[PDB]
């Protein structure tokens, strides 16, 4: 269901201190702590996490390259913790897979909605890897998903999680497609 088990990957150790605590106040398990970039894709790697939680800045290598390394791999959700003035790093880095950012300093009034937007990209993108029968077909497919989500987003006032989950829950009910229902809401709203 919901991801319990975490790996976090941070070089300072109060945020990543504060972060593990956070994580088990909600109801987590901490499956190891990383300290460099290597070791993240490492450890995401021999232990299969639920989730990954990494800086964008790490030793060795850099969490926006070990973070689009993961993600590739379709492992996990991953949130990439990061400056507001460097969160174009990662805007430039979801060309890879699915990653959402969260900014540093944060709290865990913060961190529940970038982890819940980072599991929305994951199952997005999992579902697309089962329900699309071929790359070129799924790379359109997620940019229709992409202007559906907006559109449903800004004409409707839902947040990104809830205008995916929609889809996909449109999509079930009426034993369709994604790619269906995302065509119609781009002949309805857009």
């Amino acid at each position: 269901a919901v991801p319990r088990r975490v790996l976090i990957a941070e070089d300072e150790a109060l945020i990543r201190m504060d972060l593990a605590e956070m994580l088990r106040e909600e109801g987590y398990e901490i499956v190891g702590e990383a300290g460099d970039g290597q070791e993240a894709v490492e450890l995401a790697e021999l232990h299969k996490p639920d989730l990954v939680i990494m800086d964008v800045k790490m030793p060795r290598r850099d969490g926006i390259d070990a973070a689009s390394e993961i993600a590739s791999k379709r492992i996990a959700p991953i949130v990439v913790l990061t400056a507001f003035s460097q969160r174009d790093l990662v805007e430039r880095a979801r060309d890879a897979g699915a990653m959402a950012y969260l900014v540093k300093p944060f709290s865990i009034s913060d961190l529940i909605p970038a982890i819940e937007l980072a599991v929305s990209r994951f199952r997005e993108i999992t579902a697309l890897e089962g329900e699309v029968a071929t790359l070129s077909e799924r790379l359109e497919t997620r940019k229709l998903v992409e202007r559906a989500k907006g559109l449903l987003q800004t004409k409707h006032g839902m947040t990104e999680p809830d205008a995916f989950k929609w889809i996909q829950r449109a999509a079930m009910d009426r034993r369709t497609t994604m790619k269906r229902v995302a065509e119609v809401v781009l002949e309805t709203l857009g």
